[PDB]
């Protein structure tokens, strides 16, 4: 019995809706291939309850889900059942209406512009593409769905996507890299520090060979394709855990690879015992050139 | 898992409406009592499905649930689960816009008009509280499920009600009675059908009976006139009472003949599912079971309570 009670009706009406669109799909054969209308393709649905249920939810909202087959479509490719991003959302209430984590921590909720989805219609076709290329290894934002709200006549957009972060192991200190952090930024509990803030603490990333290797072999892959895209001002997310810090049950820096897709371990000779986490972030809103900066100066956290 | 599928698209959206109403009510707690509001309330939901979803189901529809949270406590006093409900109603198709069975017999679905759904709200309160008073044990319709559905701009109400018949048993011979100083049977026309709807006179001319036994009798005389009284204060009338008449031997024949074209319970009945089914004494010509029920009590010189006694006698007649 989900009773979809959230702080404000706008999480109530998402979980409603996502929890009503996973359930229709789940009435949908999954088609042999996409096709082009499937990235033209939406649902909306309208409700109107007068005097019922309307104990968590406004008795009239929309709900509006674009091209829910290449959503789907997504979601399989990066390993994610329906079922559980289902209950992600919908199990309990997003925390954090601006940008939220599902209460399991496993994914994150962004609200977006007009024109932000615009320009992910505009992109959906050849990131599809590239997800299948690149078999679902990419560091790129993983798009897990996308919606319109509207509630009290105002229309939201949302976009839900795999958190970074485990959705565990305790984030210690994060890096946004492309500049420092802001004074009323440094006191708040975990600070955003940025690229100079890095190379001032000096702060070093060791992580065996082919972690290196392999997380460039992807991480060039993924930007030569945003730059194709004539993308860019967006930023590498970096999570440290520092696994002593924190310290029947679970374990130090232990974590299921599975799940916290982005989490790489210290080296077997490495100063302190930590758990890295890095993606890329922010890619909807000289780039060819934003791309070997970003590449390089990323290249040279990782020894 | 579900389709939807069908032969008109009205009986998709029905099937998707009702898949859809049921789970949502799955997520609604189930309330110590019924509210003034409840008996004032409704669900509407309008879908546009632009390039998606496409196959079964058109791409706009429109789906309103009348007195959703009324219409759950009354499945639950007939003894009907939600989820079986549901089930019938959307694994497959109705079959047979403007009077479907569900696929299992279980349950029927009636086109009405829109008066009618007015006269439903009219005496919904008095009929589910004569539902609670006599604890679900009556000849009336009993009242599933209430909706409009919207197709291509067209609005279609529709209720849903128990079968009287027996999902299970076969009917050989049936009979739509009211009793009154008139005249009532069936047309050459309806004759020339394979299970024709015969009437009074036609159940007089051939002397019919039924042969039920005095405990039976007595049980279902006491429903009627209860029922027919109730009926009486609402100011309702021309209603009839819905007789089927199933042969045991007549079947067990049928069956064996099905087996051989193909290969080339007795007469016993769960009276939980087939809930006005009847089985014959030991004191009868021929072994059978029969059917028998109001239906009629909305719309499609003689008054209410005439009527309620008058169709009242001609039922006590009916039965020995
Ligand atoms: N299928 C689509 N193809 C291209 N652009 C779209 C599509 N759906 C919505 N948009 C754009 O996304 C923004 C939001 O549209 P709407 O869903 O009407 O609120 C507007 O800039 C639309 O033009
Ligand atoms: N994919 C992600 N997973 C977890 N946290 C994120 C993610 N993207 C952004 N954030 C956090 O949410 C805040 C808003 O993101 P932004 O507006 O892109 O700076 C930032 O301070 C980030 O720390
Ligand atoms: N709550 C209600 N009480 C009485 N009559 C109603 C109610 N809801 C609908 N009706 C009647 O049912 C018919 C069709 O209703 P609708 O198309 O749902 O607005 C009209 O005769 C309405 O006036
Ligand atoms: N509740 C019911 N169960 C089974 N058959 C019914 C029921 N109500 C009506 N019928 C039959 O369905 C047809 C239409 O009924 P009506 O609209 O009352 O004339 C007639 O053949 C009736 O005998």
């Amino acid at each position: 019995v989900k009773l979809f009670r959230a702080s404000e009706p706008i999480l109530s009406v998402l979980m409603w809706g996502v929890n009503h669109t996973i359930n229709e799909l789940s009435n949908v054969p999954v088609p042999v291939m996409l096709m082009p209308d499937d990235f033209k393709a939406y649902s909306k649905i309208k409700v109107d309850n007068h005097l019922f249920n309307k104990e968590n939810l406004p008795s009239r909202f929309k709900f509006k889900e674009y091209c829910p087959m290449v959503f789907r479509n997504l979601r399989e490719r990066f390993g994610i059942d329906d079922q559980d991003y289902q209950n992600s959302v919908t199990r309990s209430a997003p925390i954090n209406t601006r940008f939220l984590t599902t209460y399991d921590r496993r994914f994150v909720i962004k609200t977006v512009s007009s024109e932000d989805v615009a320009e992910m219609h505009n992109i959906l076709k050849k990131y599809h593409q590239f997800i299948v290329e690149c078999h679902g290894n990419t560091l790129l934002p993983q798009f897990l769905g996308m919606y319109r709200l509207t509630v009290d006549g105002v229309e939201t957009y949302m976009v839900v996507m795999r958190n970074v972060f485990s959705h565990r192991l305790t984030v210690h200190r994060k890096y946004d890299l492309k500049r420092e952090a802001s004074d009323k930024e440094k006191a708040k509990d975990l600070p955003t520090f940025k690229d100079n803030d890095f190379l001032n603490e000096g702060q070093k990333l060791h992580v065996g060979e082919e972690s290196k290797k392999n997380f460039l072999e992807k991480l060039k892959r993924d930007v030569e394709f945003l730059a194709q895209l004539k993308i860019m001002d967006y930023s590498l997310l970096v999570g440290i855990h520092d696994v002593d810090r924190a310290e029947r049950f679970f374990g130090p820096g232990e974590f299921d690879p599975s799940v916290d897709v982005y989490a790489m371990k210290s080296h077997e000779s490495s100063p302190k015992k930590e758990v890295y986490f890095m993606a890329i972030i922010d890619i909807l809103t000289n780039p060819e050139q934003y791309s070997k900066r970003f590449n390089e100066f990323m290249s040279n956290i990782l020894t």
